[PDB]
This record gives structure tokens, sequence and C-alpha cells, in this order.
């Protein structure tokens, strides 16, 4: 019977042994080594093939306690599209042992089998060494890198007071993809290609990743991180001496604690109870001085809104929270607090003052509405003359539709998805449609189109809007026959509008006419429903200006008020239009590229780009829609 | 250096060789045979270690030409809760490579090593075994069993003529479950717990499975066939010497051609038109012998319950067409057959009724109210004394929905889902209420509740359902809740309609507690949709057979066209109503238990049992509609 002690060559590490095998012969090196406790060993084990022969690879097979590994030197990898790579050079990291005090120093043998089965002869270079960069230790950085043959693995233990911990890994080029995953202390570990998804959390990367993690989870307060590299790149984007060497780097860093929770949430509340308590002290003032249809149809569509994406982000939500797959939400990741069982607690907390803002406005507009019919009541003739009709019903809607769009976005920022580009600023599309109805409908007769006009626009414009994201993507036709579309529509209003400012008109057409050889020129902005939002601010804004200069140029004087509010209106808008340009993440595009861009959070230690975009569009909203209601005071 | 030959053990396979392996005692024996053109050859090695010593397991490495097998005999699994199980016995398949003509004949070498480390010794058990049931014929069906650690896999090839083919695997006892992968030809083959999801389409099943497969995909028109157990059966349902085998059979049958799709495509279309053509000749034989609001609301809510349900099953077959996973849709896989990219057209294709019947219904409605507009023109005192108002709307209202909830059943139907239990019958809910309103306001006065009265109770009824599905499934409070309000609401609705016939009251309220009980002691319809569809049919129903017997107690003569319609739908009812209580899949439940209830299709070889509901529903609606419409015609 084979003896390994009588053929083993008492071997050590860190030294370059070379050989070459036949048919008959086996290379067998039985190295040794102890551990003692408090110290954690990892070897790794080098073997490259200086030959390329493929039809005879050589085989290696590793032998421990307790395990047995095998592979070959000539790896071989299988590609979409019939490709085939063929690697020269293959590492491996061996699942360590920990030594307690109770068990005291261990003594391990580590046995080494190179066999080829080529007639004439196949040449080996082994090499095996210690890892003196093993464990890991939180806030200090950390260079290594990695390749498609060459999977790498690292330690970390929990310190005793973090209850959380963030990280973040960083590359420069991210020509090739990586997976990183986290597992827990339990050989075998899988950092192979085909059984990485397997088990724990992961996330693909090309460029950046994050991944938080609590303590209550893993048993023993340690976890292997485990990266991989991919021999090709068609998941994470485009197409695919051979090697794909990726430099890479990670920082573990603790998390926020409760304190940041309180901190944020006392002061999300009161910066828009401020706006309450600024109103009732001006009514206060105001005193001490003086001493239909909508309705069901707002409650319908707020029903058929809510419950489908509710119940689709609740199944979302929960798959995510199983399943450990952290590839379906298109977060931000970079700043994600999660709260229980929701993973993005600041993007919908950022979400208060649509409904506080649009709920005192409510408030405000029934209160005036309610004096102007008790002094119809009363009844005065200062009103009919010196006066023109008051309409309530549109006042209400807006509020109402600032309310559910508040809510429908916070819904969509539970997870957002590919399947939910709208539901995040839709309702402001009836809002804008709504300011421009009013502005018809004060100047000019009331002559009331009753109500479905504007939900037959709106129902067309999501019908377009959700065609072209879906389909034209990369067609042009639909481009061509939706400006044409645009621009008669364009000419049509111009021309019902109108009937010292007949070049208004020319002035609306030529500014929209800049706009489609603008994207005709960019052809590929990529967001439809982005573009939408754009396009009917522009209109709502031109609109206003416009009313406001012949305002003006009726000789009549502007109230204060009105006049404050259109200036914090623009500054607003201003603001508001600022941070929404900026960019975190987005649905198109595959989720290794959407989590490239990512930014570490900005004011508070909570919020980022997209929460205080949430809190601008409220309060701009809020301040126009004052605007709209007392612009026309001096009237009376 | 180590000689293989030297210590090689000639061996032969099907002889069990027994062994003591020690630390410093290895054994290798070292297989041989030859492959042939024209046959399939795959070894197969099993391994048992009597002891059950886990420190020191036995180490078994099998080296081929290109490929290095390793694994331990006393294999060990961890699970869930922190549970770990031992097996004591391993088996493994080797991958085969095929011999061609110009190949010739190939000669082949297998070494084996069994090595431990045990400080005392080990024993083992090693048999080496051929397999001849290796290939797989079409048609045949084929018996075996797996094992946790004794994973299987066979080879199947295309037949010159077959173009697509379907794998159905049958087991007997649901304890553990089984995943079943479709791979190609290319080795190694992933058939371990940890790595089988990695590559190719596969399916999870604990007693059925059916895998549909075309020809162009494959190159060579090969494929592996792998099944493979797992130690726990919480994936797939439940909780969790030891052993747990499985025993299953497998077939492969070929796909149906294309005179089928036909076949079905001119049946489903001509059964329709019949109704067309019938109606036809009757007018033609009836010529011989005389020889608002509802359109905008309809519109807009087609287009808010379409855009996101269609996005939504559009990302979702896409998503399963490409990434191969069968366990996303919850179709009913033994009968689905795919056209261009669609995955289950049958389904699509069975809800022409709801489209037909629905044209021809308005078409008939809208010439009944055209000449009765014509009449009252030139004017008839016959139908004041002798006459009841007329509408038009509520028929027009429920052709549409009819027309609109078949288009809302494909669009459900084109990927079964449980965030799409709606959708495929919440349509019919209007229509009941709308048939129920067009019943009351034909008997007693106009006194139109506008329409929003069922607009209200739509969104209601829908938001009961969908909090009780999603939240109610295993509480009783919500239960509790709803059967009081819907025995006040019973109690209402029999108050109102009753301001000879003072029993009628009573009886509708014991049928109502009779359901009470019933529901109350059954406690598990796990199905809030169906039974919501079921009341709705009930109470419909119950109004119609009252109205009728009132009429008949009134001392009129019913013209035969109604005694006709009425018995029509009574029958179509009932067939409609035993189609619906045959269960074929669920979205509730694991996918491996949705499939475990499954049929092969009736009828032709197209349409199965959901697809006889539809049309049944679609005409039974229709004739009930006609009912309706032409109940009243002696009164005239
Ligand atoms: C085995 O490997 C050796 C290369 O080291 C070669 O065989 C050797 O041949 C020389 C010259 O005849 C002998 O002196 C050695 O004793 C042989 N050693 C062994 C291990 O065979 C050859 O490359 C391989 N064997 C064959 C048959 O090719
Ligand atoms: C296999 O090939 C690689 C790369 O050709 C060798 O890696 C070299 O290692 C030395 C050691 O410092 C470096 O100076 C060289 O720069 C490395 N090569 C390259 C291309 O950078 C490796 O030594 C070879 N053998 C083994 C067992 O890995
Ligand atoms: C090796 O296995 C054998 C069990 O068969 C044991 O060692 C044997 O001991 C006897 C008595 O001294 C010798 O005659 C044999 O030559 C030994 N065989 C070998 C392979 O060493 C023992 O279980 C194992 N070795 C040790 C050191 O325990
Ligand atoms: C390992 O153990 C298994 C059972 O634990 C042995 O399987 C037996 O195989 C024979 C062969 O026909 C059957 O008659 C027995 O019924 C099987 N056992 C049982 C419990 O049913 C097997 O022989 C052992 N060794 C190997 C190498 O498999
Ligand atoms: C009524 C209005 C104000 C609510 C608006 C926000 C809604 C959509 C939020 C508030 C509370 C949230 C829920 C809180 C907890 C969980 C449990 C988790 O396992 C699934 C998601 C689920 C069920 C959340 C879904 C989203 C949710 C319902
Ligand atoms: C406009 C909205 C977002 C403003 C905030 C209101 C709602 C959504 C807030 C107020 C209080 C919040 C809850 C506070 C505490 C918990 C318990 C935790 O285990 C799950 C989440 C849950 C249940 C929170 C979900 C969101 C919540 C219901
Ligand atoms: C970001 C992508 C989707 C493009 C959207 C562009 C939008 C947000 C931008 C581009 C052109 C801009 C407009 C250009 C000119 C004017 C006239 C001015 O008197 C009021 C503001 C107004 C109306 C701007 C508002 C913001 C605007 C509409
Ligand atoms: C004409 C009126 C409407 C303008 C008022 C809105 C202002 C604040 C908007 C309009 C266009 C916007 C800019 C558009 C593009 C850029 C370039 C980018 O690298 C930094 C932000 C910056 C500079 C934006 C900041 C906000 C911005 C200046
Ligand atoms: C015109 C009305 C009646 C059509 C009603 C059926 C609808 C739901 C059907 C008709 C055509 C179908 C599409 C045909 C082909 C594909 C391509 C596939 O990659 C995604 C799904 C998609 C895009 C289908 C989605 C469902 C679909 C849109
Ligand atoms: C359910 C009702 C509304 C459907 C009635 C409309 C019929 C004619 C529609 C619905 C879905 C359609 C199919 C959708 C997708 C494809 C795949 C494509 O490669 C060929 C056309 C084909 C096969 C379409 C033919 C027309 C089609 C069958
Ligand atoms: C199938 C699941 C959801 C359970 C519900 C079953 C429903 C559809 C069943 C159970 C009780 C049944 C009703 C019992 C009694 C009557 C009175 C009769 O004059 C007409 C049929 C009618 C009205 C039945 C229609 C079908 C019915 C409503
Ligand atoms: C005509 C109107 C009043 C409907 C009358 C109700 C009839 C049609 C319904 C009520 C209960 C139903 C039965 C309930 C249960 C089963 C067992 C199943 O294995 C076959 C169908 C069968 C036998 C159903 C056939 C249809 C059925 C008899
Ligand atoms: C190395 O020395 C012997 C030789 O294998 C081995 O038995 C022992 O356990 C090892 N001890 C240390 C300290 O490495
Ligand atoms: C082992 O002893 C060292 C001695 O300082 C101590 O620091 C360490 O905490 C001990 N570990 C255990 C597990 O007892
Ligand atoms: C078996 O015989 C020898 C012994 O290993 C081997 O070299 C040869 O290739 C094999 N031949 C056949 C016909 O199996
Ligand atoms: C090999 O020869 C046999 C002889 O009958 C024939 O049937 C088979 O088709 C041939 N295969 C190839 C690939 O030539
Ligand atoms: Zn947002
Ligand atoms: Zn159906």
């Amino acid at each position: 019977r084979r003896d390994p002690f009588d053929a083993a060559r008492g071997a050590d590490f860190d030294h370059v042994y070379s050989g070459v095998v036949n048919l008959s012969t086996e290379n067998i090196y039985s190295f040794n080594y102890t551990s003692q406790p408090d110290q954690v060993t990892a070897v790794r084990v080098y073997v490259n093939s200086s030959s390329e022969n493929l039809n005879y690879p050589v085989l290696v097979v590793v032998r421990q306690q307790k395990e047995v590994l095998s592979w070959q030197v000539p790896l071989l990898f299988q590609g979409l599209y019939q490709r085939s790579y063929n690697y020269q050079e293959v590492s491996r990291t061996l699942c360590p042992s920990e030594a307690t005090n109770e068990t005291g120093p261990l003594q391990q043998l580590i046995f080494v089998d190179v066999a080829s089965m080529a007639p004439l002869g196949a040449q080996y270079k082994l090499l095996v060494t210690k890892l003196k960069h093993f464990q890991l230790r939180t806030n200090v950085a950390f260079h290594f890198t990695a390749s498609p043959s060459q999977p790498q693995y690292f330690l970390y233990k929990f310190p005793k007071d973090v209850d959380s911990v963030i990280i973040k890994v960083v590359s420069e080029m991210a020509y090739p993809c990586s997976v990183v995953s986290v597992q827990n202390i339990m050989c075998p570990v899988y950092d192979l290609d085909h059984n990485v998804e397997f088990n724990g959390v992961y996330q693909s990367m090309t460029k950046k990743a994050a991944i938080t993690l609590q303590k209550k989870d893993f048993p023993g307060e340690q976890f292997f991180v485990v990266f991989v590299i991919k021999p090709e790149d068609y998941a994470c984007g485009g197409s695919f001496n051979l090697q794909r060497k990726k430099n890479l780097e990670v920082t573990i860093v603790p998390s926020i604690k409760e304190s940041v929770y309180v901190k944020s949430s006392l002061f999300s509340v009161f910066i828009f109870l401020s706006f309450y308590l600024g109103c009732l002290l001006v009514g206060f003032v105001h005193y001490l001085r003086f001493q239909k249809i909508y309705f069901w149809n707002i409650i319908t569509i707020a029903v058929f809104y809510a419950l489908p994406v509710i119940q689709l982000v609740i199944t979302y939500q929960t798959v995510v929270n199983v399943t450990g797959n952290q590839d379906i939400c298109y977060y931000n990741f970079l700043c994600a607090h999660p709260l229980g069982v929701l993973s993005a607690f600041n993007n919908i907390l950022s979400n208060l003052g649509h409904v506080l803002l649009g709920f005192l406005f409510l408030l405000i507009v029934l209160r005036r509405d309610i004096l102007h019919r008790r002094a119809l009541e009363a009844k005065d003739i200062f009103a009919v003359e010196y006066g023109i009709p008051k309409h309530f019903g549109l006042f209400y809607a807006m509020g109402i539709a600032l309310m559910m769009e508040g809510v429908l976005s916070a819904c969509y920022h539970v997870c957002p998805n590919y399947s939910n580009f709208q539901f995040d600023t839709s309702f402001m599309y009836m809002i804008a449609g709504l300011c421009m109805l009013k502005l018809y409908q004060t100047r000019h007769p009331d002559i009331n189109a009753s109500a479905y006009s504007a939900y037959a626009s709106f129902a067309v414009v999501i019908m377009v809007t959700v065609l072209g994201v879906v389909f034209g993507k990369n067609d042009v036709w639909f481009w061509v026959i939706f400006s044409a579309i645009h621009v008669l529509a364009s000419l049509a209003l111009s021309t019902q509008i109108y009937y010292m400012d007949r070049m208004v008109l020319l002035v609306v057409g030529n500014l929209v006419n800049w706009s489609f050889a603008l994207f005709g020129l960019i052809y590929r902005p990529r967001d439809f429903a982005s573009y939408m939002l754009g396009i009917f601010i522009c209109n709502l804004l031109l609109y206003l200006a416009f009313y406001i200069i012949m305002k003006l140029r009726s000789s009549e004087k502007v109230l204060p008020v009105p006049l404050f509010c259109i200036v914090a209106t623009a500054v607003m808008w201003a603001a508001a239009l600022y941070f929404f340009f900026q960019n975190l993440s987005s649905w198109e595009g595959t989720p290794a590229e959407s989590r490239e861009k990512n930014r570490e959070c900005i004011l508070l230690d909570f919020f980022d780009d997209h929460d205080i975009w949430h809190f601008l569009s409220a309060t701009a909203l809020f301040f126009s829609f004052l605007v709209l209601l007392t612009l026309d005071d001096d009237l009376d």
C-alpha cells in the first residue's frame, strides 16, 4: 500500500517548488504547521503550469484533516456564443480552523498531491504561503487583487459594542464584473463562480459596492467576506498570457446610532410644523387688526393607484428581506438606513412635507371659502361690479393631489424597480394640469369642460410615456411621431389661447422649437417620465409668467404678499431643480452600473440629494399654489 | 517519487472492495475500459464507510484524463436553526465522453484513491459499476431512486423529426423536496445542492414536474437531465441510520404540431361567430315576417387599471424568458403551449368570448335603442299607458365592462402571480353591481344614484379583498368584523328593498346566515376574491329569481324568448360554476405545491378546465344580460 510519509517531501512554505509529471509519477508534499490561541492562520496555494498543454491538464489535490479540494491548472472557462478561455495560473485559500484557550495549541498537517496523465510530461510550479493579511479591522482600508481563477476572501470579527457595520468595496476600473458575498464561519466556503450565490447576501459590482450587516444574525460575531471575478461581462453591461486582474479596496465602518434617528425625525417634524406656527401667528395678527365631482374622482383614483403598487412593494420587500439577494431593489446603498423590516427608512420619512403642506393648504383654502360663503350670505355688491366669480373645488383637488403624490412617492421609494418608474412624480402631472386649468378659468369665463378633459389628457400622457419607455428605447420613428404630435399640440394650444401681446405665441412656439432641436440633437434622454415632468413644469412656469406680465401691463398694483410668494416660488423652484438634476441610482441599466453612481449622504448623517429634492418639491409646490390663490387679491 | 502503476491495484467493476485506512496508508485502484462509437458509457462510484467517525472522515479522490472529483464519505449537511445531519453513503456519476467514428475506439483509465487521517484506522467499502440505463428514449417511462447524497442524471438525444419535447417527473410521497434541471452536454455537470441552479432551466418539485424544451437552443440536440434531492423541506413546504430515499418516474414526450394551433384558433373563432350568424338569421326572419358619463368613466378606468399590470406582466415575462427559472409564474405547466415569446398561449386565446360576446351585446342594444328612438320620433301613445321608461346607458356600460374584463383576464393570465390575484375576475364585480342596479331601476322609478355609488362600493370591496388576502390570512378578528359588516349590509339591503312577499326578506336573511355558518365553520377559503365572486353571483341570482317569481305572481304571460334565455342562462351558469370549482394551480402556497395539482388538458389537445370556465362565464353573462334586457317585452 502507498506510504505518504515514505514518499512525502517534508517541505516548507514560501519555497517555489518545481517539477515535471508523467503518467506513472505523482508528487506529494507534506506541509506541517501549528496554530496558537487568539490567532488565525490561512494557508494559500498557488500553482502555475508554465506549459500550455491543454489535452492533459495537471491535476492538483489538497488534503487536510476534514476537507479535500481538487482542481486543474489550465483552468478552462466556457462563455456564451461558444467561447473558451484558458487560465494558466490557479490559486486557492484553505478554510481556517480556530484555536481556543480550552483547546490549546493545535498541530496541523496538509498533503498536496500533483499528478498528470501526459504521456511525455507536464511541467508545474507549486508555491505555498502563510497569510498575515487575513483578519480585517474596522475603519482601516485594504488593497488587493483578484482574478477569474484566483478568488479571494478574508475574515472579520465583531467588536464588543458595535451592533451594525457597513462593508464598502471600491475599485477604479470597472472592465470585468465582480461578486462580493458575506458568509458565516462554517467550512466549506463557496468561493467559486457557480456556487458563490448559494448562501449569504451577495452583490454584483463593477466600480462600487456597499453591504449593511447586523450582529444578531451571525452566531459567533464573525464572518468571511468573499470576492470573485467573472470570466465575462455580459451580466453587468457590455460584452466580454490571459489574465483579468482586478484591484480592489475594502473598508468596514460601524453604523450610526439611534440618536441619529431621533434627531432626524424631530428635525423633519419641526421644520414643517414651523409653517403651521407661522400661519397661526399671521391669522392671530390679522384677527388683532380686525379687532364636487373631484372628491369621489380623487378617492377612486387614489385607491386604484394605491392597492396594486402597495401589494407589489409589499411582496418585493418581503422577497428581498427573505432571499437576501441585494439586486432587486434599486436603492442607494451608501445612505440607506433600515428600521425594522424597512430597508430604506430615510427615503420614506423624507416625505412628511408632501402631506403636511398639502393638509395645511387644504385647511387654509377651506377657511377662506367658508368665510367667503358667509360674506356672500351677508351679501355685498362690492364683489359684483368690483368682484369676480369664485370657485372652490379646484384648490381642494390640488391639495388632495399633493397628499396622494406624497403617499405615492413613499410607496414607490419603499423599493425602487424598473416596473415602478411612475408613481414617483405621476401626480405632479395632475398638479400642473390643475394649475393650467385654474389659470385658464380665472381670466376667461368659466366654460368648464366638466372635469374629464384633464383625466383624458392624463391617461393619454401616461400611455405615451409608458409606451415610449417600454418600446421607444432604441427606436426613432416613435420619437419623430411624438415630436410632431407635441409641435401640433403646442400650436393648437397657442391658437386657442390667443382667441401688444401678439408675439407671445411666437415666443412660446420658438421656445418649444428650440426644445425639439435640443433633444433631437441629444436624442437620448432615456427617461421619458423625467422629460414629461420637466416639460409640464416649463409650460406651467411660462404661462404663469405670461399672465403676470399681462396683469402688470393692465396697470394694476400687485399686493405685497403675492409678490413675496412669487419670489419664494421662483427661488424654491431653483433649489428643487438643482437637487432634482442630481442623479443617484437609476432603474435603467444593469444593477451593477446603477450602484456605480452613489453618494454618502449630506446635510445630517441621514439624508442625501433625493430627500432634499422631496422637501424642495413639496415646499415649492405649496408656494406656487399660494401664489395662484392670492395673486388676484387686489382685484377686490 | 510516487508511482501510480507500482501501487495500483488493477481492479474490476461490480466487486465490493473492502479496506481499512490509517494515517500512513492510502489505497489506489486503476480501473480501465474502452468506449466504442455509437455508445455512451457512464461509470458510477459508490462509497460507504461503516464507521461513524466524524472527526476523521474518509476522503475519496477520482481522477480521469481531464477532470478531478473529490469528497468525504460521511457527508455533512447543515440546516437552518443550527441543525446537523450526516450521511454514511455516497454515490457519483462521472461525466461521459462520446466516441465518434472518426475518433474510433477510445481507451480510458480512472484512478480512485481512498485516504484518511485517523490515528487508528477507518473502514471503507468501494463499488464501481458501468451504466446501461443511461440514455433515455421517447415515450418510454423510467423508474429510479435518489438520495440527498446520491444525485442522479441521464442523457437524452433529439430524434430526427421531433422539434420540441416535454419532460414529466412523477413521485408518490412528497416528504423530501427535489430539483430537476436540464443542462447542455459540456462537462462538468452541476449535480450538487449548492450549484444545481447555476446553469440551465430548472424546477423545484415534490410530486410533479413538467418542462418544455425546443431544439434550436441546444447544439448537438442532446441534453442532460439532473435530479437532486434536498436535505430539508423548508423551501418546498413544511419543516424538515439516516436516509431520505425518494423514488421517481420520468417520461419524455414529443410536443404537439402547428395543425393543433390552426384547429384551435379556427374553432375558437367560429364557435363565437356562430352567435352573430344566428342573430343575423333571426333578424332576417323577423324582417321577412314584417314584410354619457359611463363612456369617460370606463375609458379612464381602462388605462388606470391596465397600464401598471401590463408593464408588470411584460417585465415578468421577459425575466422568466431570459433567466430560465420556472418558479416565478404560477402556470399550469402540464398544458401550456407557447407561441413566439408567449409562454401560455392557450390561456390567452381562451378569452375571445369575453370580447366577441360583449361586442355583439353592444351592437344589439344599440340597434334596439336606435329603433326605439326612431319609433318615439314617430311617436306612439301605446308605450305610455302600456309602456315603461327606457334607458340605454346601463346596457352599454355592461357591454364595455365585459369587453374590458376579457382583456384584464388575458393580461392576468400572461403570467399568474401572487401579486395579480385580482384582475382575473375583478370587473365582474362591477358587472354584478350594475346588473343589480339595472334590476332595481327597472321595477322602481329612476331615482338615479348617479353612477358613483357603485364606484365607491367597488373601491371599498377591492380594498377589503386586498387587505383580507394580504393581512387576514391567519387572523380571526378581521374575519369577525367582515362577517358583522356583511350581515349588517344584508339587513340594510333587505330593509331598503322591502320598502304575499313578506317572507322573501326572511329567506334572503336566512341564506346569508347560512353562508355565515358555512364559512365560520370551515374557516378556510383562503381565497377572498373567489368567495367575493361567489357571494355576488349568489345575490344576483337570488334577486333575479325573486323578481321573476313576483312578476309571475302579477298575472302576466312571459314571452317565449325570456323563458328560453332564462333557462339557457341557468344551465350555462351551472356549467361554468362546475368548471370553476375545479382547481388547477394556485398562487397561494409554494411553487412546488402549486404545480402538485395540474392536469393534462381536456377537450381538444389544446384547452383545459380554466379555458372552459372562461368560455362558460362569457356565454352565461351574455345570456343573463339578454334576459335582463328582454324580460319585460310583454309590458308593451
Ligand atoms: C516519467 O518521468 C520521467 C521524467 O523525470 C521519465 O521517465 C524517466 O526516464 C529516465 C530515462 O529512461 C529513467 O532513468 C527514469 O527512471 C524515468 N523515471 C520515471 C518516473 O519514469 C518520463 O518522462 C516518464 N515516464 C515515461 C514512461 O515517459
Ligand atoms: C506563474 O506565472 C506568474 C505570472 O507569469 C508568476 O508570477 C510572477 O511572480 C514573480 C514573483 O515576484 C513576479 O516578480 C512576477 O512579476 C510574476 N509574473 C508576472 C507576469 O507579473 C508565477 O511566479 C508563476 N508561477 C507560479 C507558481 O505562480
Ligand atoms: C496503519 O494501518 C495499520 C492497520 O492495518 C496499523 O499499522 C500496522 O501495524 C502493524 C503492527 O505493528 C504492522 O505490522 C503494519 O505494517 C502496520 N501497517 C501500516 C500501514 O503501518 C495502524 O493502524 C496504522 N499506522 C499507525 C502508525 O497507526
Ligand atoms: C453501505 O450501506 C448500504 C446500506 O446502509 C449498503 O446497501 C445495501 O446494498 C445491498 C446490495 O443489494 C442491499 O441488499 C441492502 O439492502 C443495502 N442496505 C440496506 C440497508 O438496504 C451498502 O452495501 C454498503 N456499502 C456500499 C459500498 O454501498
Ligand atoms: C396609510 C399610509 C399613511 C401608509 C403609507 C406608507 C405605507 C405603504 C407603509 C407604512 C408601513 C409599511 C409596512 C410596515 C411593515 C411591513 C412588514 C414587511 O414584512 C412587509 C412590508 C410592510 C407591510 C410595510 C409596507 C409599507 C407600509 C404599509
Ligand atoms: C408620509 C409618511 C411616510 C410619514 C410617516 C408615517 C408612517 C408611514 C410611519 C409613522 C410610524 C412608522 C412606524 C414606526 C415603527 C414601526 C415598527 C417597525 O418594526 C416596523 C415599521 C413601523 C411599523 C413604522 C412604519 C412607518 C410608520 C407607520
Ligand atoms: C431633466 C430633463 C428631464 C429635462 C427637463 C428640463 C426642464 C426641467 C428645464 C429645461 C428648460 C427649463 C426652462 C427654460 C426656461 C424657462 C423660462 C423661465 O421664465 C421660467 C423657467 C423655464 C420654464 C425653465 C424651467 C426648467 C426647464 C423646463
Ligand atoms: C431660469 C430659471 C427658471 C432658473 C432657476 C433654476 C436654476 C436654479 C436651475 C436651472 C438649470 C440648473 C442647472 C443645470 C445644470 C447644472 C450643471 C451641473 O453640473 C451643476 C448644477 C447645474 C448648474 C444646475 C443647477 C440648478 C439650475 C441653475
Ligand atoms: C390589443 C389587445 C386586445 C391586446 C391584449 C393582450 C396583450 C396583453 C398582449 C398582446 C401582445 C402581447 C405581447 C406580445 C409579445 C411580447 C414580447 C415579450 O418579450 C414580452 C411580452 C410581450 C410584449 C407581450 C405582452 C402581452 C401582450 C401585450
Ligand atoms: C385575450 C384577447 C383579447 C386576445 C385577442 C387578440 C389576439 C388576436 C392577439 C392577443 C395576443 C396576440 C399575440 C401576441 C404575441 C404574438 C407573438 C408573435 O411572434 C406573433 C404574433 C402573436 C402570436 C400575437 C398574435 C395576435 C394575438 C393572439
Ligand atoms: C367557489 C367558492 C368561492 C365558494 C362560493 C361558491 C358559490 C359560487 C356558490 C355557493 C352557494 C351557491 C348558491 C346557492 C343557492 C343559490 C340559489 C339558486 O336559486 C340560484 C343559485 C345560487 C345563488 C347558488 C349559486 C352558486 C353559489 C353562490
Ligand atoms: C343552476 C344554478 C342554480 C346552479 C346550481 C348549482 C350547481 C350547478 C353547483 C352547486 C354545487 C356544485 C358541485 C360542487 C362540487 C362538485 C364536486 C366536483 O368534484 C365536481 C363538480 C361538483 C359536482 C359541482 C358541480 C356544480 C354544482 C352542482
Ligand atoms: C511539525 O512537526 C511534526 C512533523 O510533521 C508534526 O507532527 C508536528 O505536529 C508539527 N509541529 C509543529 C510545531 O509545526
Ligand atoms: C484566552 O486567554 C487570553 C489571555 O490574555 C485572553 O485574553 C482571552 O480572552 C482568552 N480567551 C478565552 C476564549 O478564554
Ligand atoms: C485496458 O488494458 C490496459 C491496462 O491498463 C490499458 O492500458 C488499456 O488501455 C485498456 N484496454 C482496453 C481495451 O480497455
Ligand atoms: C458511424 O457508423 C455507423 C455504422 O452503422 C453509422 O450508423 C453512424 O451514423 C456513423 N456515425 C458517424 C458520425 O459517421
Ligand atoms: Zn423621490
Ligand atoms: Zn382565469
